[PDB]
């Protein structure tokens, strides 16, 4: 017994599953570490009490079951490293990509890549019905009644981290927690639910709550969801880092408006660093109002007379983001104030970006080649009171037949880059008010120009130009300049003309027919026109009065 | 004993600090892993040698008490994995912030929230007697007197790690040491001194020291700072991936001066993928040399006669790093040489730019709604000959009335966008050589326009433009076009226009008096005037003499 | 045995190298860890098998040998920490940077900086021979036939993790692995080889390899190379976060070509966030298809019936990237198809970007400061039909006498910042088409103005302007407006002036002599000329018909 005192000094404590017949079991006789040595096979709803340990769980082996396998009373700071969540059935799943990676939307299509998969694809439900119209009927009730995933359930902990964790058709759920932490998530493929949701519905809003690095996969609900966390005026929660590729919804979402009766909005998150591919609806959906607004007021939130639905300060910094190839929107937000910025998102196939903000910025945006299956939607949409400071907004594909480039009829917009159609672009007001010395080139051409174009009077046509041509040909030394105004819907109809044909002389418009009084409008100009072959000035003199004086003879 | 050596063979070694009396103790015991069970109370510069073994720690519990407790003589890959350091004494704090999150200013109101805190708020010092004029008579003198916090000092170490590090009034120190680095720091709560320092007076200068992800918050000094480290041409030190909030001097700090007689500048860090948020002073403080300028050389460094103040060749890789809601500056720098790239300042209190910095390059950057409580300053500020591609300097806010929104005398500057006024600039040159072919496009308007302005002659009003206007109505297909130019200090008094009225003629401005000689210029020219109710012309002839023709009769 | 069973029961389990006399016993032995307690000196091909366990290797002592030490069967989720790598032999090196930092070029410069170092630097092969001509007759062969790498060789594993690697002289080599990653890699000093490469020439295409965090330096090759990766279309592999500096061949590389017979190209990986510092060739080499052509197919890969070379569909995910100091080129790349966004290279001595690229789109670039010692190349190239999007692409060294800043014909280019010399530029079409509001600011200038070039006339004169000159002093509340054209190849020959000398008319270009009747074109339409000491009017009449009238008496 000497040595039994020697040893219990100086040997690490760990226990292992595979001396024990129940989880519980074995964490009743942890002390520091506990490895999961062997796969363990839970039941829905097993309950395992840590009893307030600090402990460090190492998993070399898988968690299988249907339901959740639930964690209740660990200690701060306990870790649980590489954990694999495995769902004990394999369900029927649908799969809206074909063999060339693109996106199915036909119903029946979609019906018809029905197989049962614990690897890929999700398992439809409601928002299928509304994506995929057509497809509620196609489909048996057995499939739509299926909700399967093995869900690991962490309740009440504070100061947790889950590394490394993996799973297939698996769950991650946070509920009422506070500074927890999910890092390098390993490919988790998702079942029913939302891959990691931190879900702080009653006591304390949550706090300090992240998805820090890693990847997650399909699921039938969104990659990362936030319900009731507010990060505070420090920002102190959030996702950096991130990739969701193929979420069944949407790859990072705030919850909007109540669940259970009570809010479910967040305010004040991190979404930074973090990649979105592939969603089915949205890449980032950061609103905190629902569209459908099914009642008047907000329980346990910020009032109505306070701020209206689609104006609360939710305040997110959103900074460095990238979306690709969502089929609903790739950025949706909404609120009032705050900032957005270094967003970039190309190649989607519905809208790129609709934020129903108000009083926000956006600065340093690229939104490029969305809408490229031309859904009845504009490709950037703002609602209300914003301003835009660096957008490209034009990529390479061609353009889809619907809708608009921009659609941001409140904001003011500068910066705004790429082969544009000038048409497509509604807007409050497009300023670029501090050019400095500028000149344009024009490249493969024989003329180099600054058009005008007024969208009131037409959408369509230049209004006017200042416009250069070559004299002649390449090298020639020689070159003309014209100002020109639109008449009758054709662009550069009268024109006035310097150097034209190297005479270094000027071609003036005239008036072919005799000129009413009010062709000329200030003191001291004069107008000139035609009449019974001869010219003639139209002339207001100093005292303002109008005269006509004959100049041929 | 056929077990004792069994056993010893096949079981991690570790010691726990409840089996011992003092840290000391487990540590003199410890051959591989050391568990820290249990809290333990230290007494200021207890002093721990690890006798050069490479242990793991893990922390499980807190290190308590004011002052420092030192480790020497770890040995190379130790690592110290979460560590909490807490204050014994509960300091007195001010809290410059109010209930909405605004600063407070105001010396009364900021003495005013003086309370006992460990876990927000900060010690006040002689930065706060600058910062808030009239606090200092305002403060008893023990709490000006005061110097609370729990270090870990961790002395002349190589490739020490240390892993998810809290504390409340917390701070950690590194002296001497080389390849070591803060990771993933859990939001940890300053005390009086700098939150993470590696200070490097001595012996060789610093390299390969980092903090690498998580946040630090509060502290009464600076978030992250360096004294006498250089990452030598291959930049190997600084901060990447960390956030800063509500620091009581700067987020990020490279020491300018001297310490203790000897240089504590630094060269050649890297500066990336951090967040500086609502930072005393500045977001990030990269400066070398100090303002105020006390002795006359550089004792330990280069030379002024090599290189004056404020242009040392320092080097630093800044990139992707954001500020928001500074006091001070959001990003401050000087020095000769390097580049900066991809910066996001927005909504800062004070400056959001003061680099006073020699044939330096900035591109791609942003600063918006800076100096928004209208301190005497201007927004962006640029001492020497620099080059800037690329820059967003307008936001939503109203405009502060003082200052300017760019100073930047020496520097050229190209891309800038944003509903800047055009009067509130002042740089070496402005220039946007390589546009296209380009458009001009009016939205919620009669007319589209490009103006012309020369700073010279007047910083506020337009010389000049060309602009196009609407004839009628919208969808009257015609419009006209005019170049324009001042006098008598009013816009657009000049006016040659094109199609006015879609009558198809040239409105040319005469002269309703009698031209002088000096009237035309250029050989083959003519200037249209009036003389006694009749039109004139003065034309400079092809020998260069001056004539006049009578036109009408 | 009550205390036998106890024990088995209740501590962790992990043997330690020094307890054994082959790393073969020890892991043989081992059951869940391994400590690495001492050095260990191992012969070139020394093969340990795991035997499928799922072991955690902890590192605290080094791998020391020549060659390969080959980890066989290793189970999935095993973790080496911490690893360090060293040879036995000290290598001769070349070291082709000066004290200040600059490179060496010069042969015989290059071969005086041999010597022996196991530290720095690197060992000189066939590539040296063509980026340092002249070098390989001054080395002996002995140097030319060296091979020194210290090699961890870990072959057909799945899920196993590198964390915190180190070395000297020293490789990370994966062979037919799936699932792995090397991450926060601590400044590796490479060897004769890449320094981490996931090989996957035969089997199933690589896939969910990465490199994260962290930085490698130095070794005669890339520091991250992948042959025969496919990450999917969910981009599951590649580098993200990660630092190479000096690398003797590029910082980051997708193989190109064959290897042993068939392809070891890439598809689909990640390269973000990540930054090369002076390598010898390129920043990141992503490529597919290698530039000597020396076959005419592709073996194991998409047929050149389907894509041409240097046509393949990559589509790796190229975000957030820097490159500066690369003496090769910045960023190599070729493909169709794809996006890169947000690439900053700066301060290259050779071209910043050479893109051989087809229907791929450019979006937030900057290339600057590139080509600083002169090569005969052009800063930015663009082969195919490409789109750019916002570029900076001037910084503040003086331009190169050789050498176009861009070159890319066949591509549309908007959003060109910087001060860019006009004639430097060779594009398909330059495009700004979606300008606001604008106007042009002069500063420290008597002028504003927006000047006009044709490229295909000159590409070095101006061929016309707009230009607004202050009349006579600061503050005289005066301008004039001019509208020019080029004749003679002189800039502004020819002018209409409005207001010059506050005259308020018109100085209108007229012909010196007789006008032919190709003098006017439009109907409506006047050009003045002089004839026999008169003023004329040669004037297109409504009917299409042309005549002369004098106007003056
Ligand atoms: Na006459």
């Amino acid at each position: 017994a000497a040595f039994r005192q020697e040893a219990n000094k100086k040997f690490k404590y760990s226990v292992k599953l595979s001396d024990y017949s129940t989880l519980q079991d074995a964490v009743t006789d942890a002390v520091d570490g506990l490895l999961i040595d062997i796969n363990y096979n839970f039941t829905d709803g097993e309950s395992v009490d840590f009893x307030g340990k600090i402990l460090t769980i190492n998993c070399k082996a898988k968690f299988i079951g249907d339901g959740a396998l639930i964690f209740n009373n660990m200690g701060p700071g306990s870790v649980i490293n590489q954990p694999f969540m495995e769902s004990k059935t394999t369900p029927w799943v649908i799969f809206p990509w074909d063999a060339d990676g693109k996106w199915i939307t036909d119903a029946a299509l979609v019906a018809a890549t029905l197989k049962q998969s614990k690897i890929e694809g999700y398992q439809p439900g409601v928002n299928d019905w509304v994506k995929f119209p057509g497809l509620e009927a196609l489909l048996p009730q057995n499939v739509k009644d299926q909700h399967i995933a093995a869900t690991l359930d962490i309740r009440s902990a504070s100061r947790v981290e889950i590394r490394n964790a993996g799973g297939l058709m698996a769950a991650y759920l946070f509920r009422s927690c506070h500074h927890c932490k999910v890092i390098d998530s390993d490919s988790i493929i998702g079942g029913k639910d939302g891959i990691i949701t931190f879900e702080n519905l009653s006591g304390d809003w949550g706090l300090g709550n992240y998805v820090i690095g890693g990847r997650v996969h399909y699921g039938s609900g969104s990659g990362v969801q936030f319900l009731r966390n507010n990060g505070g005026e420090s920002h102190n929660g959030g996702v950096i880092g991130v990739t969701s590729w193929r979420a069944g919804e949407s790859g990072f979402k705030t919850y909007q408006g109540s669940v259970g009766g009570g809010t479910a909005r967040n305010y004040n998150l991190q979404f930074r660093d973090s990649v979105a591919l592939s969603p089915v609806w949205d890449g980032f959906d950061l609103g905190s109002d629902p569209g459908m607004a099914p009642e008047p007021d907000r329980p346990g939130d910020l009032p109505v007379s306070e701020y209206p639905f689609h104006q609360l300060p939710n305040n997110h910094l959103v900074d460095n983001i990238l979306v690709m190839n969502s089929l609903g929107v790739g950025l949706g937000m909404d609120g009032s104030g705050g900032y957005v910025s270094n967003v970039t998102v190309q190649d989607c196939a519905g809208a790129g970006m609709l934020a129903h903000t108000y009083n926000r910025v956006f600065s340093n945006i690229t939104v490029i080649d969305c809408n490229y299956l031309n859904f009845d939607s504009d490709q950037i949409i703002i609602i209300g009171d914003c301003i835009v400071n660096g957008i490209r907004a034009a990529g390479i594909k061609p353009q889809p037949s619907n809708g608009l480039v921009i659609s941001a009829p409140n904001s003011t917009i500068s910066g705004l880059v790429g082969n544009v159609p000038p048409d497509k672009i509604l807007v409050g007001n497009l300023l670029d008010p501090v050019l400095g010395q500028s000149r344009v080139i024009g490249f493969n051409s024989d003329t180099a120009e600054l058009a005008l174009r007024i969208n009131k009077l037409s959408a369509t046509l230049d209004s006017g130009a200042l416009r250069s041509h070559l004299n002649g040909y390449a090298g020639s030394g020689s070159a003309w300049t014209e100002l020109t105004a639109l008449s009758g819907s054709t662009p550069n109809a009268v024109s006035l003309k310097v150097n034209r044909g190297d005479y270094k002389t000027t071609e003036i418009p005239i008036s072919g027919t005799v000129l009413p009084d009010e062709g000329v409008l200030d003191i001291n100009t004069m107008s000139l026109y035609l009449d019974a072959g001869a010219l003639w000035a139209l002339i207001r003199l100093p005292d303002g009065s109008k005269t006509r004086m004959k100049l041929s003879v």
